[PDB]
């Protein structure tokens, strides 16, 4: 009807605006918290509008001031996951376009569920501290005070001091570095944001870092120890900027910088604008993990420019973006690797529905995210099941080169926009009006509102596939007389990517036999793999099998990195082993405060813990 974001207590956008956020702030490592001033622009669109309700999480809110005097401000009570409500006395009686800044002084927490602080001992030099912030989804509430809703849009400016030793990143261009006035011993770095952006892309990172030249337009952010390993695995990236803007078009945000994060970042990656994170995970040494990378490009596009107008309707954010990037690698590596690439997607999409339950609502691909905390409904569903809608949308309409020109098109004009799927599929049948007689073969109830797997199955060529599927079953279906006759040689024409799908398509007939397992391990050497996807699965069928020499490696594994697609699953295997079940629980239990809030939260609620 009119659009209500059921994650925000804020006032919605058809009540107020912030066009613009103006952020000064100091980041003290000693009491973990920053400090500072928040100023909103923010814009009525009703007249007599008297008072705005801003999200907050955890924030000590100092003062408030507008028109220079201190105002009336009042804090309800807490709502959860969600935050308190912080709604805001207006002096004067704003009517409709007027602007106004409200100028909000603040603290976060020390547990700001946004931010993880790490201490010396958690970084690679050994002798700095660390902070990395997370707003993706309703989290930046917990940095400062906003409508914390993806409906709204601002450009934001920012001065931060840090620690003089120390660099300071945002998800904005650097706009100079000079000695801080106040006091010396820290730097002011500053910052400026020119595109309107949804407050989950406001993001910031102060450690030691050092960066280096990988391509015109982009440097790799890290700490000295990795930042060589992280410029020879992400040399691609100019060459996928470039495929990004011939299918969506002009590349807008000025710089992509690409951060390699702590081992404890929760995402392979966050589209942070300007300054891409990873997750170190990505470090191979082979290039073979590039896909994330070209999936944080395509979000320069599609999410950031072309913004879900509530979490609801996150499947437009994801399920494009997996669309353009798996078009990316298609261009570097072949059309056989772009149809390998979704198959595998579908794969993923089938364990999602399994491990949720095909009735579940969070298989729906528009969701209702009423009185869900955001992190716990997220998974591989929007990605998968959006990536597939677009896939058999490409297919019914004429194929890839007419479906890129709706994309194109699609993100030119909602461009700087949020909005809904109603917003999509409208445009959808506008672009194709002279095959609207096709998009009504489309079930469309179906595919958007019900759960499950998708009514259709699309075409997915399979070249690359089928020797994954010849070796997963031979070992599926093994018995005693077939494990003298597997070899290293069964791997000698298999990439990295198709040992991962092999391992994939393995996992989703566990348990097999102990002894098929350790004889795996004995002509395979999977043990010695680093590369991570496949050390995960691997370690998967391991444990789920009942092998107890993987426990030490699987608990090595979900404690020594944090991105949740690993950390999450490891945990939750060792639990359901009856011999590592103690240990797994011990293990988080010990960890549980030098790690990630968020992961923390969600290791535990999966573990059944507290
Ligand atoms: N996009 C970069 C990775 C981080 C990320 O996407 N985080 C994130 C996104 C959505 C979300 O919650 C909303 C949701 C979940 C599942 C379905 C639909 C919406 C929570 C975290
Ligand atoms: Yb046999
Ligand atoms: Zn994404």
């Amino acid at each position: 009807p009119e659009i209500v974001d059921t994650c925000s207590l804020a006032s919605p956008a058809s009540v107020c605006r912030t066009k613009h956020l103006h952020l000064r702030c100091s980041v003290d490592f000693t009491r973990r918290t920053l400090t500072g001033t928040a100023a909103l622009t923010v814009q009525s669109q009703e007249d007599n509008l008297r008072s705005l309700v801003l999200d907050t999480k955890d924030l000590t809110i100092e003062k408030v001031v507008i028109n220079g005097q201190e105002v009336k401000y009042a804090l309800g009570e807490r709502q959860s996951y969600k935050g308190s409500p912080m709604e805001i006395s207006l002096p004067i009686a704003l009517s409709k376009n007027q602007e106004i800044v409200i100028e909000i002084s603040f603290e976060t927490s020390p547990k700001s569920s946004a931010l993880q602080w790490l201490t010396p001992e958690q970084t690679s030099g050994k002798e700095h501290p660390y902070l990395f912030s997370q707003c993706q989804a309703i989290h930046c509430r917990a940095i400062l005070p906003c409508q914390d809703t993806p409906s709204v849009k601002l450009t934001y400016t920012a001065e931060v001091s840090v620690p003089k030793e120390l660099v300071a990143l945002m998800s904005a261009i650097r706009d100079g570095e000079t000695p801080d006035p106040e006091d010396p011993s820290r730097k002011i770095y500053k910052f400026i944001q020119k595109v309107p952006i949804p407050c989950y892309l406001i993001a910031l990172v102060v450690g030691a870092l050092e960066s280096r030249q990988i391509g015109p337009r982009t440097l790799v952010w890290s700490e000295k120890e990795q930042v060589e390993k992280s410029a020879y695995e992400f040399s691609e990236t100019e060459s996928m900027l470039k495929i990004a803007e011939d299918l969506g078009g002009p590349y807008v945000w000025g710089q992509y910088d690409l951060l390699v994060l702590p081992p404890s970042f929760p995402y392979g990656g966050m589209e942070n604008p300007c300054l891409t994170f990873v997750t170190p995970t990505l470090l191979a040494g082979d290039k073979s993990l590039s896909n994330v990378i070209a999936h944080e490009i395509s979000h320069s596009w599609t999410g950031n420019l072309v913004t879900n107008k509530t979490w609801d309707h996150f499947w437009l954010n994801e399920g494009h973006t997996v669309y353009l990037e798996r078009h990316i690698c298609g261009r570097l590596f072949g059309e056989k690797f772009r149809h390998f690439n979704a198959l595998g997607g579908w794969g993923e999409l089938q364990n999602s529905v399994k491990t949720f339950g095909e009735t579940h609502p969070f298989t729906k691909l528009v969701v209702d995210l009423t009185d869900i905390d955001p992190d716990v409904a997220y998974s591989s569903v929007p990605y998968e099941k959006g990536f597939a809608l677009l896939f058999y949308l490409e297919q019914l309409l004429g194929g890839p080169e007419i479906f890129l020109g709706f994309l194109k098109a699609y993100v030119e004009k909602f461009s700087y926009k949020s909005i809904t799927t109603d917003d999509w599929k409208d445009f959808l049948y506008s672009y194709f009006k002279d095959k609207v007689d096709v998009l009504n073969q489309v079930d469309w109830n179906a595919w958007l509102y019900s759960p499950g797997l998708p009514p259709i199955k699309p075409n997915y060529d399979m070249t690359l596939t089928n020797a994954c599927i010849a070796l997963s079953q031979r070992w599926i279906t093994a018995k005693e007389d077939d494990l003298n006759s597997f070899n290293a040689t069964d791997l000698k024409d298999l990439s990295s990517h198709q040992l991962n799908e092999f391992l994939a398509q393995t996992l989703q007939r566990a348990p097999l036999p102990l002894g098929h397992i350790k004889r795996m391990q004995e002509v395979y050497n999977f043990n010695a793999i680093n590369n991570s996807e496949i050390r995960f699965r691997w370690l998967r069928l391991c444990i789920q099998s009942k092998w107890e020499d993987a426990i030490p490696l699987a608990l090595k594994m979900a404690t020594e990195q944090g991105r949740m697609k690993f950390t999450r699953p490891l945990f939750k295997d060792l639990a359901a082993f009856d011999k590592s079940h103690d240990q797994a629980v011990r293990t988080y239990q010990e960890h549980k405060a030098s790690m990630h809030p968020v992961t923390a939260m969600l290791v535990g609620k999966d573990l059944k813990v507290d």
